Parts: structure tokens; C-alpha cells; sequence
């Protein structure tokens, strides 16, 4: 059963195509205003909901990067079966996934836009519950850290303790994939950010071998940026990131 | 499974302080067998063990994950803890990144460390390719036996098992993100040159430690696998005094 709300969005439109992933605990309902923005200018758009994610905690607790990994893959599929150029974007291991997919399939991405990837947590705390014997199930929610007043998120209220270590290894596989990514990259990365540290915008910026490459800061939003503020500004570079590469 | 010739685990009981002795990946114990001879010999307690999937075949090891792995760490935390004390831990590449995982998980539990060569970052773009890879072979050439020391031979796999490499990676990231949590004395062994983990890892470890005890000791004369190189001797000699005087 889908928690309602968190559905995928699977739209049709050109033969240029667009993968929104969203991020750990979180669901397409992140990342939708975007997803439709792509959708209304016409561009094809899949924004899968990754396995474990918009249904209970104890499935995502049965969860793994192997199937988050092979969401990404089977939504890269159904985009070229649609479409001649893809570009990826995604919130946070959502972004994570969009660095690793760009350096995966080096060839395959006419650009990425990656948004507060979450390539580096830097939390002893976190790394502490990846392997824990003695952990709980479950800790209290990593959702809704949004600036704009009154706006809500639809993610867990909890963070199911065994998905932890998979959210640590899709980040570490992007990191050192980084050399590897060639493709043009738009980084959005808040500048204040209380769920995944600002500075992992600086790292990817610094270590893609992308020729054509731009960090954008945003100044108005906290981590869930696709939310927040700036969500209109986000889709208004992107638009233009997409129609010019 | 058959447990190979020369791949069996070495546990020898001995007095209240016990040594927790690590192989690595696709390696098996006796690569690190020298060392955990000699820590027998000296009257300690001592558990090799026998990482799962590892010194049986490469199917058995690509079906073995990361939370095996560190579940073998913890059992034989558990045997060291019936029998001893106090704990020390060593380990080698993969071995010695899960000895900082250990002292970063249990903060309290060791005495001391002695990481060598230990693989937190691999920094190799062709391995991450592999590591969630829809489309790569079963296997690769195998890692085993970069050392100095002419003629002188490993047990390792002759291949590396794919999937298993996603495992590896995730070991080295969480031990890295661990380092602030680790206090206990350590001793850090790295090769000067290493044609397996980049040498960089010392430093990182030596300069991310919380530990206010703690020395970065290069070894001049070995490659990647220094528990059975040249420089063996010393490994051995420093890590024993390093344990009498800690
Ligand atoms: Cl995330
Ligand atoms: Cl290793």
C-alpha cells in the first residue's frame, strides 16, 4: 500500500527526458512541484518512488542501496525507451544517486543537477547506528527542515536504524566516482543546511572532471530546498540548464 | 564449505589480555598468521579469525556482506571478553579499517589499536564502477600479494568477486566517518609506498583520531601486505611493545 500522496510521477512529452529522484526516508511528493515543472514544458519525467520509501518504515527497514541503485537503473530505462537525451537531478541521496549515475553511465546523461547531495554526512552519531548491536529499530524523523513557514514534507516520522549503512555507502560510491562524471552539472546546495552539511556542494564542485560545471547557492532555503523558497528558482535554472546542453 | 589449507583461523587462550587480529579483503589469516604467532608466543590471548565467505571460495565471499563482517568482529569480541581483561585490535588493509570501526563503535572497549595499511579510502574511480554495476563480469584478477620481498607469497583469492566490492567501500566510509569517537592509544602502521591503499590513509586516520595517545609509524621497505613483508619484524616488535606499554 502507497501512503497517498507519495505516488511516482510518470509523464510523457518529448524525446528529451528528465529522472527526479528524491532522498532517504522522504518520497516523490519532495520533489513534485519540480517534476511537474518539467512536465508542463513539455519534457518527458519520471520521478520514481525508491523501494521502502512512501509505504512503512519496516520495509524501508528491508531496504538496500543494491535496490535504490536498480530504481534509478529501471527508471533510466523507461526514459530511453521514451527519449534520445536524459539529464537526472535529486534531493539529497537523491542527489547522491544522481552524482553516481552520472559517473556510472559516464555517456549516458546530457547534464545532472544535483540538490544538497548527501555524499558525506559527516556524523559520528550516524556512522555509530550502521553496524550497532546494541541499536534501537528506529530514531525520530529527518524530515521537513524547511525555512519557508507552514510547508510540510511527506517522509517518515522515524528513521528505520538498518537502512542507515546504505545511505553511507550510496554516498561513498558517489564520492569516488566524482573524476569519473564529464557530463555539464548545475550543484544547488543551500547555504545553511541542518541535515546534510553545505559544504559537500564545494566537493563536488571540486572533484567532477564536468568541463562546463556551476555551483548555485541558495540563500532563502534550509535542506529540503525543492519545498522551500527557492523551489521557483530551482525549476527556473534547471529549465534553462536543460534547453541549453 | 571446505575451509582451505593454510586459511584456518588462529585462536590461542592465554593470559587477561587479549589481541583481536584482523585479515583482509578477499585475504584470509594467514597473511596474518606471523604476527598473531608471535602475540601467542608472548602469553596473550589471540583470536584470527576467519572472515565469513573468505578462505573457502570467491562464491562463497560474493554472497558475504559488510554486516557479516562486522558481526565477526563483534563474536570475537565476545570470545576475547569470556577470556580476558583487556583488548587490543590489529588488523591489516579492510582488517585494519574495521579495528577503527571497532574502537569507533565501542569506544570504551579497547586498550589500544594498530591499523596497518587500513583501507578507509580507496580513492579509485574504476573500483566505485564496480560497486553497483548492472552490467559487470563475476569476477576480477585478484589484489593479493603486493610485497616487497622477492619470491614471498599470499593466500588470497587469485580473483576479485564483484559484488562483494560495495561491501569494501562501505567498511572503509563508516570507519572514516567513526575517527572523532576514536580515544583509545593507537599505533598507526602504514607503508611509505602501496601499490593497494592509497598511503594518504595514515595521515587521515593519524590526523582525524581523537585519541591524545598516538604515533604514525611509516614502514620503509614494504608494499601492501607489510605482515608478511620486510618490515615484518618491526610490525611485530613495536606492536608487542606498544601493547606492554599500554
Ligand atoms: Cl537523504
Ligand atoms: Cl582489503
Amino acid at each position: 500500500q502507497v501512503l497517498p500522496g507519495a505516488e511516482p510521477l510518470y509523464s510523457v512529452g518529448s524525446r528529451i527526458g528528465v529522472l527526479v529522484s528524491h532522498g532517504f526516508t522522504g518520497s516523490p511528493q519532495s520533489m513534485r512541484f519540480l517534476a511537474e515543472g518539467f512536465a508542463r514544458a513539455g519534457y518527458t519525467v519520471a520521478t520514481p518512488r525508491l523501494t521502502g520509501h512512501g509505504t512503512t518504515p519496516a520495509e524501508m527497514a528491508a531496504s538496500t542501496a543494491s535496490d535504490w541503485t536498480a530504481d534509478i537503473v529501471a527508471a533510466m530505462r523507461w526514459l530511453e525507451e521514451r527519449c534520445d537525451v536524459l539529464f537526472m537531478t535529486g534531493l539529497s541521496m537523491g542527489g547522491a544517486l544522481t552524482v553516481w549515475a552520472a559517473g556510472q553511465f559516464p555517456e549516458r546523461f546530457a547534464g545532472i543537477m544535483p540538490i544538497n547531495a548527501a555524499l558525506r554526512m559527516e556524523s559520528p552519531d550516524l556512522a555509530a547506528l550502521a553496524f550497532n548491536p546494541d541499536a534501537p529499530a528506529e530514531l525520530p524523523g529527518i524530515g521537513s527542515d524547511i525555512k519557508a513557514e507552514g510547508v510540510k514534507e511527506l517522509a517518515y516520522p522515524v528513521t528505520p536504524v538498518p537502512a542507515i549503512k546504505h545511505l553511507i555507502t550510496i554516498g561513498a560510491v558517489a564520492e569516488m566516482l566524482l573524476p569519473r562524471v564529464k557530463c555539464p552539472a548545475l550543484i544547488i546546495q543551500s547555504r545553511e543546511d541542518h541535515v546534510v552539511p553545505p559544504h559537500n556542494g564545494e566537493l563536488i564542485y571540486n572533484g567532477i572532471g564536468s568541463t562546463e560545471k556551476e555551483l548555485l547557492w541558495l540563500e532563502n532555503s534550509y535542506h529540503v530546498a525543492t519545498l522551500d523558497n527557492d523551489k521557483e528558482l530551482i525549476l527556473e535554472r534547471s529549465l534553462a540548464f536543460i534547453r541549453k546542453h
